[PDB]
């Protein structure tokens, strides 16, 4: 079977514009959870948001083009040129060299993609008619469109892959590049998950399913996963991103291994369009059979820990029945409290999270642990990073629709 | 390695309801684009489309669910029940037994999703402040959402959103799944339903879309000299793909076996494809090397815009070699429209019924041949000749391609 190792890791979201900047914040137990700037948010019922506040797209593309791109992949390339560079691939002008492109493709994921814009030329065409609808609107809006832009950007030809699994698409993204290494369809993929959808018909329609934490008072204090007074979640955006590159090819070239894939699960629930399975049962079997195939020892869980009632409750149950006891599952972390919940994105970043917490040592921490729940009595790392050497690390996502991912990448 | 086979299909599109009606009319050269009645378009710069004007969403959901499904998800369950009952896993219950749950997935595959509904509630967000729809019905995988919690398939729930090509990635998706062992069974279904103001007018200010509004008949017209844009159509197919020993150990019928796949990135414009075709070539040279069988037809991507159809036969010629090495090929396109991430599902069971039928449907519109375009399209009628294998090509926009082979049983 061949290996595959991880060369190169790059994020952007509300707590940095690089991994360094982003990881150091987030172990610290900072928040970049706000009041909305990006819309007028004064009268919804949701004010808060991870906006991030000091990006700026004319460093990734030039002025002309950013027109042309969604925020979600404005994000994403910033992430994937942090990522690519880290990987060392890059030639003298920053693209794969061409003898080697078409063995290297993208996967990329994404909840919704270019919300925002759907939105705008919406409203365009509505009021002034089809004419007023901006020319670059389809390239700016599809998912898919984070790999369109981020091949060209790179000169990387091989399989070019899109994710859709809502709040899992960024681990699915992971999961279908690993698959296509694989099975020898490239020698090494791109991976980015990116998220922003921090815009009216966003906020409004998950508030209106009421799937958003509306403690617009303290937004420091409204995402808090695994705690009693938990209410829902909040809205972030951001982007991660990977290299990942098989074995061989990683350690000929001299270049540094951040960890390996070890294993992967997915499932979904057929239970509930938005709820969560009781018992995380379809958590479960995903958490499971990532474990069968990695045969190691987790010793950090990043959960999904969205900070809703039930997804907590029922992944903390899930926890507990897959490594067998309260006393036999890992420490467990939901960074979501720090960053927010950025949906497709979010699988992404807390894959760059975990790997990074197993090359420092330093596990971080599930913030706003106030209130303990009862139902929710595992290790959670509560408000403060604990420093812990680690040899694997597993990651959680459970999304809209029931659809489960699983990864678990060991130290190399 | 796991062998594949496909035990069930479904498709609904503009011309039937189901895949024998589709088919037939396809294979007869008819033409399921209308004059847009969806939606007032009487102001509009492009006014046909292949609509569906005879699906009963009644059938397939309950009146509280169409707040919690776009139009493209009702097609989808359309067509995947068709496939699964096609396929005889369902029990007493319509649904798949519990004890191969666990081992049974879906791959679902869609470009946009519920754009329509996404349109309506920003407008009434605009209009009348912080709904018409869920945010949850728009979402591309909620066809896997949906279609799960409908048979009860408790595998890998994946979704592909490749833009013009997510019907076929989501294909490839499935088969990358089963061969390493992730489940024994998958439902693929890509399904698109986008006609609304907005996604004609994002299509047309791009400049993609055939403004031939006087004769919705004769706008698409894959490889003609007089092409002039893609037609929107909607519509779902849908496939059950199971390893080919589970399939003979429960007594499954087999339409074809899968036998390879290609999948590439042009890495050269966000919307104009590659000249040459190059990576569309790259694509269909790894599908022929990984699948070692001689292709008979070829189901061309063929959207009848001017330089889809250029570059894909220029790359068909370098990959077969000359004109006349290239197998028959045909765009069903003209027939039924572009149904962008639905296109590469409803293509792959018009070329495995192909295939069954000895029938190859015909590329319509062939009035004035274009010196550039100079392959066989098979056009105007459809014909009769047995093959062993089948090709489908899907080239979408991002420079993504995916290309899939299916042998004969
Ligand atoms: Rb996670
Ligand atoms: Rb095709």
């Amino acid at each position: 079977m061949r290996r595959i190792v991880v060369t190169g890791m790059g994020m952007i979201n509300s707590l940095g514009l690089n991994k360094e900047d982003s990881f150091l914040a987030i172990a610290k137990g900072e928040c970049g959870i706000k009041h909305i700037e990006s819309f007028d948010a004064s009268a919804f019922p949701v004010r808060i948001a991870g906006e991030i506040t000091d990006f700026d797209p004319t460093e990734v593309m030039n002025p002309k083009d950013v027109k042309k791109a969604g925020r979600f992949i404005q994000l994403a390339l910033k992430a994937t040129r942090e990522a690519m560079k880290d990987s060392g691939i890059l030639d003298a002008h920053n693209r794969c060299p061409e003898e080697l492109a078409n063995r290297m493709g993208v996967s990329s994921g994404s909840g919704i993609g270019g919300l925002g814009n759907i939105e705008a030329n919406s409203i365009f065409c509505f009021e002034k008619g089809p004419r007023k609808v901006n020319p670059f609107f389809i390239t700016s809006a599809l998912v898919n469109m984070i790999g369109g832009f981020t091949s060209i950007e790179f000169g990387i030809k091989g399989p070019n892959l899109s994710s859709v699994t809502a709040c899992a698409a960024g681990t699915h993204a992971i999961i279908e590049a690993v698959k296509t290494i694989l099975l020898n369809g490239a020698d090494r993929m791109l991976v980015v998950g990116a998220e922003s959808t921090i815009c009216p018909v966003g906020i409004g329609g998950f508030a209106s399913i009421k799937a958003l934490s509306t403690r617009n008072d303290e937004p420091k204090k409204a995402s808090r996963p695994f705690d009693k007074d938990r209410n829902g979640f909040v809205m972030g955006e951001g982007a991660g991103a990977l290299v990942l590159e098989e074995y061989e090819s990683a350690k000929k070239r001299g270049a540094k291994i951040y960890a390996e894939f070890a294993g992967y699960g997915e499932s979904g629930d057929a239970n509930h369009i938005t709820a969560p399975a009781p018992e995380g049962e379809g958590a479960f079997r995903a958490m499971k059979m990532a474990l069968e195939m990695a045969k190691v020892e987790v010793g950090y869980v990043n959960a999904h820990g969205t900070s809703t009632h039930y997804n907590d409750l029922y992944e903390s149950i899930a926890l507990k029945n897959v490594f067998g006891s309260k006393e036999k599952v890992p420490p467990v972390s939901s960074t979501k409290g720090q960053i927010g919940h950025c949906l497709g994105a979010a699988g992404a970043l807390e894959a760059v999270i975990s790997i990074m917490a197993m090359n420092q040592g330093i596990l971080p921490p599930t913030i706003n642990q106030e209130t303990p729940d009862p139902e929710c009595d595992l290790d959670y790392i509560p408000n403060a990073a604990r420093e812990k050497q680690v040899d694997a690390v597993m990651s959680n996502s459970f999304g809209f629709g029931g659809t489960n991912g699983v990864v678990i990448f060991k130290k190399a």
